[PDB]
């Protein structure tokens, strides 16, 4: 029931902790690398139960699951992951940074969801 999700230019993982912090790590099996989709929208930690979340900011972090828009994500054919309120794609770094930013092409801002 759970997947992970996987950077298309990093080939790192999107992971999160108990405490909110999101970030990419190299795949290591464990719990928190991986992710549901209940069918509401949301994306919860396997092992946190908490729902990625992100700001207009571009800060994204995990929260409790609270109902809103924020914590609402559409996924693409072409591998964008897109919050539902703002807009913005889910996108990473290399050094394992996780924040969103408008659309760009890249391949930092593409996921394998599986
Ligand atoms: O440590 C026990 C935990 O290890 C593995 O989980 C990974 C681990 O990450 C460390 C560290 O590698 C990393 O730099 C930072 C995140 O940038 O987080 C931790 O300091 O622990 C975190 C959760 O605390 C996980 O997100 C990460 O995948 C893995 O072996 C796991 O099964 C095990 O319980
Ligand atoms: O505040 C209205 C907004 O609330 C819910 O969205 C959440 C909200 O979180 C607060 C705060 O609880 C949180 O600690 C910080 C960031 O950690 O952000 C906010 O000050 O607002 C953020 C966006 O600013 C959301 O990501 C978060 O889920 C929810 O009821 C939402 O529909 C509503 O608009
Ligand atoms: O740097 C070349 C890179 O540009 C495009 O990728 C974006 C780029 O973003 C910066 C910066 O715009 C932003 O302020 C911070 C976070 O707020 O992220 C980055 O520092 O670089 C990162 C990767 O290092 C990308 O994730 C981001 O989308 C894009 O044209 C890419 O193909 C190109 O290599």
């Amino acid at each position: 029931a759970s997947v992970t999700i996987r950077n298309a230019q990093t080939g790192r993982l999107l992971d999160s902790n108990y405490n909110g912090n999101v970030y990419t790590l190299p795949a290591n099996g464990g719990n928190y690398q991986r992710w549901t989709g209940p069918g509401d929208g949301t994306v919860r930690n396997a092992q946190t139960g908490r729902c990625l979340d992100s700001n207009y900011d571009g800060a994204v972090y995990t929260l409790p699951c609270n109902g809103g828009s924020y914590q609402k994500w559409l996924f693409y054919s072409n591998g964008y992951i897109q919050n539902v309120e703002t807009g913005r794609v889910l996108d990473s770094n290399y050094n394992g940074n996780v924040y969103t930013l408008p659309a760009n092409g890249g391949n930092y801002q593409k996921w394998y969801t599986g």
